[PDB]
């Protein structure tokens, strides 16, 4: 499945090089600009536990998910991963617990020590 493919082919985009956040570009975006810390970022995404027990999508409200990059308003993996993306890009992320919800988890939605997978489309980003 797509998570296994990221294990097998994904680039490690962590600074520590601990394979905590692995990425595959699934559709190339446009231009050279990737977002900076503080930019307002608009995405669609589909997310699940690596297990496959819970599944979440922005496409539920067919409404983009919006956040300010690099302010830790989302899990660290997203701050790291969305920062690497170009407008119009779609990417897969596979995420070790240290860059998501850790040993504590976020019960009852996210168990302890959970690995997460996401497909993310970067729709737009704009300066604050
Ligand atoms: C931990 O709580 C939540 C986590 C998520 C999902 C999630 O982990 N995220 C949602 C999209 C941004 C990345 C990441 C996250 O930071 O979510 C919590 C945040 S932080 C700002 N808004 C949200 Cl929602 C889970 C992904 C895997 C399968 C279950 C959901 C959506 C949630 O609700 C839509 C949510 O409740 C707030």
């Amino acid at each position: 499945g797509a998570p296994a493919t990221v294990t097998e082919q994904g680039e490690d985009i962590t600074s520590k090089k601990d394979r905590g956040v692995l990425k595959i570009v699934k559709r190339v975006g446009n231009g050279e600009e990737t977002p900076m810390i503080g930019d307002k970022v608009y995405v669609h995404y589909k997310g699940k536990l690596s297990n496959g027990k819970k599944f979440d999508s922005s496409h539920d409200r067919n409404e983009p998910f919006v956040f300010s990059l690099g302010k830790g308003q989302v899990i660290k993996a997203w701050d790291i991963g969305v920062a690497t993306m170009k407008k119009g890009e779609i990417a897969h992320l596979l995420i070790k617990p240290e860059y998501a919800y850790g040993s504590a988890g976020s019960l009852p939605k996210i168990p302890s020590n959970a690995t997460l997978f996401f497909e993310i489309e970067l729709l737009d980003f704009k300066g604050e």
